[PDB]
């Protein structure tokens, strides 16, 4: 096709990921694998606003910024199977640069990732997912991002993060299996000396000596900002007849209850982390309404009856997805 994955415009980030993946596959020399293309298909600037409860408590008193700028990116990976492109992996990320106020400075957060399980061969599928995620971590570490953040959260039964209508036999992993999948990825990144270490959110808070909710990173659509609003509302209902840091107390209790699902990934440790030059992303903005957040691509798939529920339909929906991205 003139409208194929390869023909999408290149980026430094996407070239870096696809090089790392195809290096890995060539080394495996499995006769069923195909070439992998990776493309960034959206990049734009955004802000995340501190919600009303935290704003009244921290923003209005001058203690915390009112909002946090970031860049969002969407990227997708494609394999050649029978000479045709199959989109098999997608990811949306938020990147908070060196200009961003604390506590968000130099952090990346994975918003959503997703897959369609037809990568060939099956036995290298997980490895390839891992290479993409490790590659992203390596890449942002080199720009000078110091910390990665993952919320391990499977989609609900019958729901789709990125790709509309998954195969009926592609199973959603249970939380513990997913948590182990991320640990396996992160142990490999640690052994390649990309990741220095990683910690659950609770342990990390304790080790950073977090004494106020304002010190907690505040991301778009993440669990912690909602938690903080519900906790402030609970606290404000309290009265006491006659004869503080109570938010912090509740945050800690909630962090401990859920610590296993929130990964804090240190990419740059020690004094190296404190003398860094400004983060400069060499890649340009990529406006693309279709891939600005997850919803627009889910809608278009529904409208045009695109489905990722078999090899043939996913190959079909990849082709139409590509048509649409050159087209728009
Ligand atoms: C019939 N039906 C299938 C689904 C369905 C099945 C699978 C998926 N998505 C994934 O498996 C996706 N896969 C991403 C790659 C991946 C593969 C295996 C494991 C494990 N363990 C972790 C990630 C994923 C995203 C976020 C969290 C967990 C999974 N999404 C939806 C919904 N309805
Ligand atoms: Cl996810």
């Amino acid at each position: 096709m003139k409208f194929s994955a390869k023909r999408l415009p290149s980026t430094r980030l996407g070239t870096f990921l696809e090089n790392r993946v195809n290096d890995f596959l060539r080394r495996q020399n499995h006769p069923e694998s195909g070439e992998v293309t990776v493309r960034v298909v959206h990049a734009s600037d955004k802000t995340v606003e501190v919600k009303p409860g935290m704003k009244a408590r921290f923003v209005d008193s001058g203690e915390m910024a009112e909002s946090f700028p970031y860049r969002t990116k969407a990227l997708f990976a494609f394999e050649e199977i029978d000479g045709v492109d199959l989109c098999f992996f997608g990811m949306h990320v938020q990147e908070y640069g060196s200009d961003c106020p604390p506590p968000n400075q130099r952090r990346v957060y994975i918003s959503y990732l997703d897959s369609v399980h037809f990568f060939r061969p099956k036995c290298l599928r997980t490895a390839v997912y891992h290479e993409i995620l490790i590659g992203y971590l390596e890449y942002v570490k080199k720009l000078g991002y110091t910390t990665g953040h993952i919320w391990a959260c499977p989609p609900s039964e019958g729901d789709d993060y990125i790709f509309h209508c998954h195969p009926p036999d592609q199973k959603i992993p249970k939380p513990k299996r997913l948590q182990e999948w991320y640990k396996k990825m992160l142990d490999k990144a640690v052994s390649e000396r990309i990741v220095h270490d990683y910690k659950d959110i609770f342990k990390q808070a304790t080790e950073d000596r977090l004494t106020s909710a304002k010190e907690l990173p505040y991301f778009e659509g993440d669990f912690w900002p909602n938690v903080l609003e519900e906790s402030i509302k609970e606290l404000e209902q309290k009265t006491s007849k006659n004869k503080s840091n109570d938010l912090s107390q509740k945050l800690y209790a909630t962090m401990e209850k859920h610590k296993e699902v929130f990964f804090v990934i240190r990419l740059i440790a020690g004094p190296a982390a404190n003398s860094l030059p400004p983060i400069v992303d060499p890649d340009p903005l990529i406006p693309c309404d279709l891939m600005d957040g997850r919803d627009a691509f889910l809608t278009l798939a529904r409208d045009k009856h695109l489905e990722f529920s078999s090899l043939r339909r996913a190959q079909w929906s990849t082709g139409c997805m590509l048509v649409e991205l050159h087209t728009q």
